[PDB]
């Protein structure tokens, strides 16, 4: 049972945080939003009326924050204020390059630090089932253990600094290109008169197979629980996959690496982020009709 | 039952043997003597014409390398054929060839199906392809105990084309997906996120797929993958970039927006300009010609 500070108590960062206080944990609550704040503080965060006041006691600090630029700034006011040789975890998606920075940054500062981005949306967050992809020091990890375990569901060590941001945008990347694939099949389906539950079938039971289909099938049907069957609803909202994959741009630009259904894929839910940001990214189905 | 069977090439020939190892009196046609002679020497009786074989068979098989020669063997056996003769086309040909076909052996009293096939020359000497059937159910129930020995899945994918409609959707989404993983593996080695570890993840979270878990096209995460192997095929590029033609042809026919699987198709046939004979994953050394 170790002290935590929580700079972050949104839609990830209240059920977050709601996790570790039921734990046992002491969690000291930043969020500049008073609404966040209320709402944590009536599950047992202490909130602080600053992040510098809400950092100065504690042996763990973890932000779940909007962006990179908010992270390196956040870093900036705080930082000073933290006890030497308190440990960072930040699980915001950023940039490979602002988590490699803002890693270095805490590490000037004498502070420990780890890139721990999740995956598993607000269900995964209330529920403790996410999964952590960790960057950093082994040994770093091997503190951060116990105040990741309950939160999570699977923690995995991706490597050095900025591997977690690296590994979930690869995953991430790769699954915007299969949500998309799998949309076009099954409307080429249709016209060619082949039923959805056909090519359901056939892809789930062949090498095609991919959660994209087996979990989040863009047609109504085959799987009743997908956003498809309840008016596309997120889910993993369009919004937040034209976040991810304009992480993955920011990742291929700055490696010079090529990846062009990743940018095809890029190109077509930033399009379709101007419209229907609100929406599940399996919704990209509707661009291919009609 | 006496099984006609035409075209007796890579996947013909050995499924033609299984047919011969399960009982079946197997009668061949192939102009290509080596072919033929093969054939031959694992029990078929192989004549000089298509027409010959056809004559006294109770099931012709067709196993030929387009549309265009499917539909040619059809007019030229059709009127040999017995009534109720069950014509099995198990080629891979666009859903527009395959109905055609259909309609016109229908149209001479026979029974058709397309069941085009995945699992290549080593599942089909192994018997365990996967048949994607359309046609109507009564006819597949009647083919079964033909299929069953050249098979480890049958499907039945709905009436006459549906067959080829989902073996070209699956590869097309398949095509796309190996592009991908080779993208997300190339990207990791950049950002310095080993492979290892990149599978590690992809494996476990929403990602995964076969052409990561299986085909995964770095060497050393699955040791059996045909980037350990100087990617021998495992599933050519060649035959990738057929693939992805028909589906390109079902794409124009209807009309459909396919623009991932289109993107795709155009990378395949540039790699199979220069790397035919080798896997498909290969595909992840051919992204610098794409800068
Ligand atoms: N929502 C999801 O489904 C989901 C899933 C996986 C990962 N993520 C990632 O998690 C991160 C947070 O997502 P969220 O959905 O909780 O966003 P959110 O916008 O709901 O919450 C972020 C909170 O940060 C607060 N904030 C801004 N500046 C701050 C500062 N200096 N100190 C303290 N708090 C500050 C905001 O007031 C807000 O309450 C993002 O990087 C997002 O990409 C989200
Ligand atoms: N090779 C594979 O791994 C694989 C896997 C799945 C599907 N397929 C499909 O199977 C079909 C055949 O492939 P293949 O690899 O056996 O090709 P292949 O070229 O080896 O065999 C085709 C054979 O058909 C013969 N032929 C041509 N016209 C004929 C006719 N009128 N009558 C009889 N025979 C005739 C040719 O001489 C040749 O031997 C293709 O449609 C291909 O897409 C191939
Ligand atoms: C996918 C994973 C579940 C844990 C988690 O929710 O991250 C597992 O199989 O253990
Ligand atoms: C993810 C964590 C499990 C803790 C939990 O189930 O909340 C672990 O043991 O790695
Ligand atoms: C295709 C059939 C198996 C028949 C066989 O391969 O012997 C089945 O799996 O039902």
């Amino acid at each position: 049972m170790t002290t935590i500070a929580f700079l972050g108590l949104g839609n990830m960062g209240a059920p977050m945080s709601a996790n570790l206080v039921g734990a046992g944990h002491v969690v000291r609550g930043f969020d500049p939003a008073p609404t966040a704040a209320s709402g944590a503080a009536a599950h047992g965060v202490a909130v602080f009326r600053s992040a510098p006041e809400a950092v100065a006691e504690a042996d763990v600090v973890i932000t779940m924050l909007p962006t990179g630029e908010v992270v390196r700034r956040c870093y900036t006011d705080v930082l000073a204020a933290a006890r030497p040789a308190t440990l960072f975890i930040d699980s915001s998606t950023i940039s490979v390059t602002d988590a490699r920075e803002v890693h270095a940054l805490a590490e000037s500062h004498g502070m420990l630090q780890l890139d721990a981005p999740v995956s598993g949306g607000v269900k995964g967050a209330a529920a403790a089932t996410l999964a952590f992809m960790v960057g950093g020091d082994e040994s770093t990890l091997r503190r951060a253990r116990p105040v990741l375990e309950p939160m999570a569901g699977k923690i995995i060590h991706c490597g050095a600094a900025g591997a977690g941001q690296a590994a979930k945008v690869c995953n991430n990347m790769v699954l915007a290109v299969q949500q998309i694939a799998i949309a076009e099949a099954f409307v080429l389906a249709e016209k060619l008169g082949l039923s959805a539950q056909s090519l359901f079938d056939v892809i789930t039971g062949a090498t095609g197979n991919c959660w994209a289909v087996h979990t989040n099938c863009p047609v109504p049907g085959p799987v009743p629980t997908s956003p498809a069957n309840n008016d596309f609803k997120p889910g993993f909202s369009t919004a937040l996959m034209n976040k991810d994959l304009g992480l993955a741009m920011d990742a291929v630009a700055a490696t010079g690496a090529t990846a062009p259904l990743g940018s095809h894929a890029a190109d077509i839910y930033a399009k379709f982020a101007a419209d229907h940001a609100d929406l599940d990214f399996s919704a990209v189905i509707h661009t291919l009709r009609a």
